[PDB]
């Protein structure tokens, strides 16, 4: 009949403006998702059956009753159609490590943004294990393991949910909690590429364009060393040649932060360390450290340490029970022998309860004799410094407030090659400084840290520097000009991939932004754009401008958009980064981006990490559910989508007939071909024609969040035909996809089928969304897909 | 804010209007059962994974009573979460029977398919599986009921020559299932008591005709009361004679149900086959059918499905013997007799007819057989005059043809002369009337099963069950007459159902920008639909009356329920409440078995707002013990007297005894005891801001249960599933009258705390007020 409103399935009504605004809202629900193993099935299904009957948790259990891949196929496939129902999803994985190892069963859990439990090693009553299960029942919906990551540090503090004395209320900064996990992946997946592309260990260095304080941590929590580039140094105003001898004067909580601030500095100084009053040194348990070798020096160290170190870090940790002899001004002695023609630095913590200024002059005495070295490339060298008394010293290049030691009265010494040659520091100076630094807040102190990541930055135009040797940056707001900056951008990442190297930039998807303002999201009030230039504000009132990009605009200088999800999915077996809790409207404004050619080398053959299953089929499942659709009612309006494009193309009715199920979108009754810039599109008799449905589903997704489209489309361009798997990866995680009996993955879609959907994409989106849907997302996405194909 | 749980960012009227929208799609379940446990897992998997669709299978592996327990508490929290549910249920009937699996499925607004007796190539069993997977997450099953008659076609949703859609009345529908319930609820009563089948009549209060077809469905007969007559305008001493002017057999069952209505007798002239009879239940009939193609097939396959006697009779009718010892009419001496006659030749037809009008004015004037009413087909050509001709009227399901239904009654016209032109042109112009016109003249036969009345004016002796739909809440009825007559009906112990707008819902509607006032407008409790009274559970409660949902009455009488289902529920139909005398309630509804337990709303509205709103579930427990502490400071009790726990056991222990002052107390607080508040009653108040609630009728359960309480050793234990039972054998005991008035008394500042202050305190206190009304001392 005729008006829409009486008839199912039903867009007119059930979609206005407002519905869009509620699908974006549902998108801060995105990752329901917790994957728990364990290998005790009777306490697996107690703990599904209290989660789900006291919350509605949605549970499964992949128990090896059903072989492997087939449980993963079957669970994930349910799992990727339900992740916008705003409902917890929990998957017990009770087989064997040797049916699924953690790293494929993490890397699974990470494909669909859900946190990971291993815990199949620990027998039927142990605490933990009982710990983290009822942690599932009193926490549901949420959950106190981190999404995407081992590892948290931010306000949010579960415990404080479950406390009368908080009124049972704990923080929640969503955006800010996701700019740091987006920190911590981006750092994650250069970390990958190092080790896919076998980078030797000291030259893992990456570049961050703009001083960006918290990479100084996430590099070193991956084993590879940071430096920033800076357009211009702001003057720190002290003495020394460099001025940091007493210069002028993101949420992270890490339990001893004070520790970690020196030491993850110290160690991107050099691959080689000497460590003095090492013990116990329980912050390094953390980090990354292979390629290292600490030297270190205390009379607590005993042969337990020393063998944990090694085996938390993977650097070498020589460990020698003793007292630095600070009183023999010898290369040879103190075991310095294995640093002969090396780099080296040198982390002094030692410190006396009597006598301290002169065991200062013994320390300081021979850092100075130590300092200007020759058989040993002597680099850095951190010593507390507390004098009463007026000193000279020789070749310090930083005498500097402690960020992290609060109110404190000890400083810190820095001695470098290149300090000053000499300088006589006296007593009155220091304590009205730190009396100053006494003064100051708890921000304001951490913040002095800027002053220790000078001497790891450099000054220099980024759009300049030298791409030769795969070189990592990492690269948004700052990798800009002040001259003609999107178009310098844009060349510079074509040059970029051109020469295989490897920039990952970031940068707000205008289409997206643009959409999330003219649905009535996003307020004027906070973010303002005309054309791609847009200006943020925060309620502090202060603003900046910077240019949104599209996915077309980047493919052509040679760029792929890859999520967040992807990254960090991808970089699975090497993360040891945060995860996170919410989902940020905020950010999923932004879209991250990677050369083309390493797409192509390394990303062609889709295994989950690489796939966009966990955004493919919940929005699709999400409108239909709301408008009434039925499953295979769907595939008969894809059928009369593609009826309507080709008698818009003047193919006639009998050369084709419309079939519209989930097999056969139409099929062929006589030869025709479609013009088109990728084309013809070439159709051939007596034969059926099944058009590309990810494509629709991921267009729709493009309007909310990032999108895997363009990594998609690279992956379908290589799967017209068969194609081996990789025979250095796990079989398991090309679970989601066919594979044959050869062993190879089976192939996808023709080129007309693929582009058959790009052109009724429009159309399909208008439907989907009752004609609220973005043309200019959808047209970038179109444009970057006939690029992909280009002829 | 920067703080979880969230409700000041998370809840706004809007967030408020998208609970109500998602209401519209709380039946999401379906109940499918069937003997083949490799099938059910394909099947599971299929619908899963192509759909999204949570998929449940109770196969036997746990004990069935664990199993439901643990399937429908884990789905009672789910239901509002716009996902399909799919429940296999593959236990043989001897573990769960059809009629408790129904009465499960229905109580969870589910569909239900019962398909145990078939094999595993069934091509009907295969059929409905394939179902589940073309049409999710809708399903092609009606929910609530095994039938469906309303405009949408599911098949259509598969044809490209519909464009793949088909209509979707939703209120429409399920104001047609609500008619069907409320018929179904009076059906389940009359066999509760014992009713004598000659007495299982119903009055409907103002003129409303679905009501003729779903009673003859349920074995009732309908009339209908109205306060005033209005005359067709016809010729005869009723004015039916010549008056001024979906189911695959409507046209039969039209007349049929109508012609059932006036007498348990029937005499049926040329039966065969009538099949649109199979689907009524009419135990208590006799048909008397003369057909020559009636078989002793016909006539066993008619009584087994119905219940009637048949008495079927392989000869043509014979008009010519004018006596009651003829044609085998002798059965029918000293009772009522009514009599369709279906007849038509041809060949002659004008002769036939002739002879049949001759014989049907003998036959109405016997004094050996209470002749109520004769249905003849009519089409003559010549004049002609009639003798107890009550009625000549248009066929309404009739389309162009051009015949005509006489009536014949012994106080029709005693003569009138019938002219062959006046009736042609009357067929002229009946034929070139729209279809729905035609239809809307049914109301001409259902004239002569009118009463006209004033209702509130009735006689109510004898358990007499009255229909008064919407009708009585009608402007010209004052509100203190409409409730002194519902308290007189509930004294009198008759079974007078009544609905009406709840005046507080429909206000929280409009204020919350849901409702327009171009569509309804209310001024205190007068609206008006674009007039009712409005009418709230205290004012009813204190007349003697207790709200049921239409949920708990088809849960209810599922098992003599032969109505419609729906697919869609509608804001429209939610805005108003049904209700039922409190002494039946006492009598037969204190046990709270699933049929008539609130599990499908207690916990879905709950567990929707701690989804959206990031609530822990642990941290739902501190949240009220939290309310708990402010509220008996507020009262205060010394705070080193109780010590807050705010767990999902205790919510605090008393450390030494306190009483706190109610108008239906004081609650009194023995020392070294634990106090758990009545979390059901909290999650209800929710509700009824959405829906229409079943807290009153819980209320009074909950006052029954104190104590444990045996169960009734005449149902099914299984349906007692979702309450726990004790080593004894006894339904434990679930709270005390302190716990649920601390409940009640903290109840505004929880809905206050879970809708971010924009809740309604006039449903808060209108519940208040009736549960302390229940538990009055
Ligand atoms: N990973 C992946 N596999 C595909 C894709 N397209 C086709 N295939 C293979 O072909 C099958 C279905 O193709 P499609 O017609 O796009 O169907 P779909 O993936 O179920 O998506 P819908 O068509 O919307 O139902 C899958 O099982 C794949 O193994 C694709 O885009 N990505
Ligand atoms: N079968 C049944 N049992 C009830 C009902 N109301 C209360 N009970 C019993 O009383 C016990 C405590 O009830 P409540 O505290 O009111 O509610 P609850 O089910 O525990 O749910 P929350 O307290 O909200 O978490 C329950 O565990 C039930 O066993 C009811 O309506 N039906
Ligand atoms: N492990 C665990 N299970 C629970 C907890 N609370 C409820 N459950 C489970 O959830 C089921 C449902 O109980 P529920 O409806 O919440 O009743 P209530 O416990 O009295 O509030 C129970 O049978 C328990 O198995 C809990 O705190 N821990
Ligand atoms: N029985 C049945 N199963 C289906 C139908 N469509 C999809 N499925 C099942 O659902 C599973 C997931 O289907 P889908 O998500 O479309 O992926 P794909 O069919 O493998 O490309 C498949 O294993 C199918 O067997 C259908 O029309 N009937």
């Amino acid at each position: 009949m005729s008006n829409p409103d009486y008839c199912i399935p039903n867009f007119s009504q059930t979609v206005n403006e407002r519905t869009i605004i509620d699908i974006f809202t549902i998108c801060r629900y995105r990752s329901p998702l917790v994957v728990f193993c364990l290998s005790h099935n009777e306490l697996a299904k107690k703990y599904a059956q209290d989660v789900s009957m006291s919350s509605g948790t949605h549970v499964h259990i992949i128990d090896g009753s059903v072989e492997i891949t087939v449980s993963l196929y079957r669970t994930f496939r349910t799992i990727a159609t339900q992740l916008l129902g705003r409902m917890q999803i929990v998957v017990f994985v009770t087989v064997d490590k040797s049916v699924v190892s953690t790293q494929v069963m993490k890397s699974i859990a990470w494909a669909f943004r859900g946190s990971f439990v291993e815990l199949r090693n620990q027998s039927v009553d142990s605490s933990t294990l009982v710990s983290k299960l009822e942690n599932l029942v009193s926490f549901a919906p949420l959950y106190n393991v981190p999404k995407c990551g081992p590892d948290y540090y931010g306000p949010t503090v579960y415990s404080e949910l479950l406390s009368l004395a908080t009124n049972a209320r704990t923080h929640w900064y969503a955006t800010i909690d996701y700019s740091m996990f987006t920190r911590s992946v981006l750092t994650g997946f250069v970390a990958k590429y190092f080790n896919e592309e076998a980078v030797p260990i000291d030259k893992r260095i990456v570049s961050i364009v703009g001083y960006n304080p918290p990479y100084v941590w996430t590099c070193l929590r991956h084993g590879i060393r940071p430096t920033y580039i800076e357009k211009s140094l702001p003057n720190p105003g002290g003495k020394g040649p460099f001025g940091l001898i007493l210069p002028v004067i993101y949420v992270m909580h890490n339990p001893q932060i004070k520790l970690l601030c020196l030491d993850t500095f110290m160690l991107s100084t050099s691959m080689n360390i000497l460590y003095i009053g090492a013990y116990p040194a329980t912050h390094l348990l953390s980090l990354q450290l292979n390629g290292w070798t600490i030297l270190a020096f205390d009379p607590k160290i005993t042969s337990d340490w020393t063998d944990a170190m090694a085996k938390a870090t993977g650097a070498k940790v020589i460990g020698v029970s003793k007292e630095f002899d600070f009183k023999s001004f010898s290369v040879q002695a103190n075991q310095l022998n294995m640093f002969q023609n090396s780099k080296l630095s040198v982390i002094d913590d030692t410190w006396v309860e009597t006598d301290y200024e002169k065991f200062q002059s013994e320390k300081q005495a021979y850092f100075e004799w130590l300092i200007d070295r020759t058989s040993i490339d002597v680099r850095l060298i951190s010593m507390k410094w507390n004098r009463s008394k007026d000193t000279s010293v020789s070749h310090l290049l930083a005498l500097l407030p402690q960020p992290y030691g609060a109110s404190i009265r000890e400083m810190r010494a820095f001695f470098h090659k290149k300090g000053a040659s000499d300088i006589k520091i006296l007593a009155a100076e220091t304590e009205k400084y730190m009396d100053d630094f006494t003064a100051m807040s708890v921000s304001d102190q951490i913040n002095t840290q800027k002053f220790m990541h000078c001497m790891i930055t450099t000054v220099g135009d980024a759009l300049k520097m030298d791409l030769d040797g795969g070189r990592a940056v990492i690269a948004s707001y700052s990798l800009s000009n002040s001259s003609n900056s999107k178009e310098r951008v844009l060349k510079f990442l074509s040059d970029a991939n051109k020469a295989k190297a490897m920039v990952v930039f970031g940068a707000p998807n205008t289409h997206r932004l643009a959409y999330a303002k003219k649905v009535g999201l996003v307020l004027d009030s906070a973010i303002k754009m005309s054309k791609d230039l847009i200006t943020f504000s925060n309620p502090t009132g202060r603003r900046w401008r910077d240019y949104g990009y599209s996915q077309s605009e980047l493919y052509d200088a040679g760029y792929v958009e890859i999520t967040i999800d992807q990254m960090v999915a991808y970089s699975s077996d090497v993360y040891n980064g945060v995860g996170y809790f919410a989902n940020s409207t905020y950010n999923d404004l932004f879209s991250w981006y990677i050369p083309k050619w390493y797409v192509h080398k390394r990303m062609l053959m889709q295994d989950i990490r690489l796939s966009p299953a966990a955004l493919v089929k919940c929005f699709t499942t999400l409108i239909r559910n709301i408008c009434y659709v039925p499953h295979e009612t769907y595939y008969r309006f894809r059928g009369i989508l593609v009826d309507k494009y080709l008698r818009s193309k003047n193919v006639d009715p009998s050369q084709y007939s419309i079939v519209g199920s989930g097999s056969k979108t139409f099929t062929v009754l006589s030869h025709f071909e479609v013009p088109h810039e990728c084309g013809p599109l070439v159709f051939e008799a007596s034969t059926d024609v099944n058009i590309s449905g990810h494509l629709l589903s991921l267009a729709i997704a493009a309007h909310f969040v990032a999108s895997p489209m363009i990594l998609w489309a690279e992956q379908m361009k290589y799967m017209a035909v068969d194609r081996m798997l990789p025979p250095n990866l796990d079989k398991s995680l090309f679970f989601d996809n066919k594979v044959t009996p050869s062993g190879a993955l089976q192939r996808w879609h023709s080129r007309e089928e693929v582009l058959l959907a790009a052109e009724i994409c429009e159309s399909y989106a208008a439907m989907m969304l009752n004609n609220k849907h973005s043309p200019d997302i959808i047209g970038t996405l179109k444009s970057a897909i006939n690029l992909v194909f280009k002829i």
